[PDB]
């Protein structure tokens, strides 16, 4: 059952797992219970979270294995993230908060 799902624009509410190739923990939202909020498409995180995260109804989740190039690039994210890492996180969708008027 998904009556709604995410598009380009939508604000997303979302628990994630950040892990290393490996399998060390980085960041995650579960432990304070704060999902984190964003518009999906606009830019506002990386590349590889604004195109593996469309098409998706609330209760989903998705494990997405995101590239450097789709990441952090050469120069990385540090102290937590190295140059050229492929990250891997574990994602759920909670709400999807949408514009509904004009
Ligand atoms: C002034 C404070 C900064 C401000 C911090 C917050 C609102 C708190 C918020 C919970 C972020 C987390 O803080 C605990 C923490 O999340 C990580 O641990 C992480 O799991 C991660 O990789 N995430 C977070 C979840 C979405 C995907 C990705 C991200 O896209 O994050 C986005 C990101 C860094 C994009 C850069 C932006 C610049 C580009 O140039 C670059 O390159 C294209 C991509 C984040 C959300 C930014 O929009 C907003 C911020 O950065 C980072 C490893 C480090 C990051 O803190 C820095």
């Amino acid at each position: 059952h998904c009556p709604i799902k995410s598009r380009k624009g939508d604000v997303l509410h979302m628990h994630y797992t950040g892990k290393l190739e490996d399998g060390t923990e980085f960041d995650s939202s579960l432990p304070q219970n704060q999902p984190f909020v964003f518009s999906l498409g606009t830019g506002q995180v990386i590349k590889g979270w604004d195109q593996g995260l469309l098409g998706m109804c609330e209760g989903e989740k998705r494990k997405l294995v995101i590239p450097s190039e789709l990441g952090y690039g050469e120069r990385g994210a540090p102290p937590k993230i190295p140059g050229g890492a492929t990250l891997v996180f574990e994602v759920e969708l909670l709400k999807i908060e949408r514009r509904t008027e004009l």
